[PDB]
């Protein structure tokens, strides 16, 4: 009597919680963890799909937030939704667009019945409730649509956060309801509870107890401790099942990711490759190369001579050092492309080390070449990893 599951578990880590699993959707199989970029063309400075597709990018994030006249999720009326508008062949992922819209209007307001919003000229009233949510996202045709939650900063404290963390209960059981087509699309749960233990394990116990196909781990981007964040991770997966995917929203540091890919997390998104890139930086197993800087003026290799992205196949340092001062916009675009690629190649290096049974081994790798010495990896970082059973020699 229980729904089909959409992941496959390949392999586990004998120690840690890492996982190397494949996400069966209706547009392709997905290697897990992965890292996935935003395919949505909101900015001017960004990657093409097209160009996502080359590097083997197999799910991207979409919405349709930017579009329209008004704030909030947008209808396209395309014959072939928002595929058909992003020409996008692979699975795509669907935000709700209540984050958006609390985080970026700030005029907005947070009621049982929805997400409000007065119109900023004639003060006509946008209401985005968990019915209107799904029916935008049954339109829109993405293969993993995301719930719509009660959305609170981690930093805020007090019953608001109990207030959230109850409200996401309440809109997830009208989501489910209000969902057609789940045989086409995948609805996933967001667990709430900001850093509060025992907020987030009642959210823990109850939403697992909806047979939705997947888990989200929600309000753990903001600038928490970073204590506080690995223990909110660890403590979710630890009552997550195992048996379907989960989803640590907001996190996209290479530490970050190959850390909580040892607290049992399969699925990241966050900006931050592009956001680097705009600071003439580019992703490299040891941080990041700040090309702007003279040491590269003649430096002729490529950013990285392992990466295989077409940014490393075509130019040097040298010609983006020079480009980055000479048409800046240019440069942030093959920055753009290499940084993506790196988190690719991140999360395809990690899981097929999960495949070898070499995680753990791998992880000191990853600190040495990160840190100098993997003994100089963060606190927080060598907490979360002795968690569950990794030490760094
Ligand atoms: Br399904
Ligand atoms: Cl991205
Ligand atoms: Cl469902
Ligand atoms: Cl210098
Ligand atoms: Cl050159
Ligand atoms: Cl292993
Ligand atoms: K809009
Ligand atoms: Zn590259």
């Amino acid at each position: 009597e229980s729904a089909p599951r959409i992941m496959r578990l390949v392999a586990e880590c004998s120690r840690s919680r890492a996982r190397a699993g494949e996400l069966w959707l209706p547009h392709g199989t997905v290697a897990t963890p992965v890292f996935m970029p935003v395919g949505t063309q909101a900015t001017m400075k960004g990657i093409t799909t097209e160009q996502l597709d080359a590097l083997g990018c197999r799910i991207c994030l979409g919405n349709t937030y930017h579009l329209g006249l008004r704030p909030g999720p947008e209808l396209i009326q395309k014959a072939n939704g928002l595929h058909g508008f992003m020409n996008w062949p692979h699975n795509l992922l669907t935000d709700s667009g209540g984050f958006q819209m609390v985080s970026l209007v700030s005029l907005s307001e947070v009621t049982e019945e929805g997400v409000r919003f007065r119109s900023p000229y004639d003060g006509n009233e946008t209401l985005l409730s968990p019915e209107k949510s799904v029916q935008i996202q049954n339109a829109l045709g993405s293969d993993i649509i995301m719930q719509l939650d009660d959305v609170v900063s981690s930093t805020v404290t007090g019953p608001r956060v109990e207030e959230a963390m109850y409200r996401s209960i309440r809109w997830l059981d009208r989501c489910i309801a209000a969902h057609q087509r789940p045989d086409k699309q995948n609805l996933f749960a967001i667990i709430q509870g900001g850093l509060d233990a025992d907020l987030r394990a009642t959210c823990l116990e109850e939403m697992t107890k909806r047979d939705v196909p997947g888990f989200a781990i929600g309000g753990l981007s903001g600038g928490e401790s970073k204590s506080q964040f690995w223990r909110m991770v660890a403590l979710s997966t630890s009552r997550l099942p195992k048996d379907k995917p989960r989803y640590l929203m907001g996190v996209g540091y290479a530490t970050d990711l190959v850390v909580c890919v040892a607290l049992g997390c399969d699925m990241f998104d966050c900006v931050f490759p592009t956001r680097t890139a705009r600071f003439g930086s580019a992703l490299v197993p040891t941080g990041n190369l700040q090309l702007r800087k003279k040491v590269f003026e003649k430096d002729f290799g490529p950013i990285d001579p392992e990466c295989t992205c077409p940014t490393c196949q075509k130019h040097s340092r040298a010609f983006l050092h020079a480009l980055l001062h000479s048409d800046n916009t240019a440069a942030l675009h093959h920055l753009t492309v290499h940084n993506i690629a790196y988190q690719l190649q991140l999360m395809s290096a990690v899981r097929t080390s999960i495949v070898e049974k070499r995680f753990p081994d791998f992880v000191r790798d990853f600190m040495g070449a990160m840190y100098g010495d993997p003994t100089l990896c963060p606190t927080w970082a060598t907490d979360a990893l002795a968690s569950v059973g990794i030490t760094l020699g």
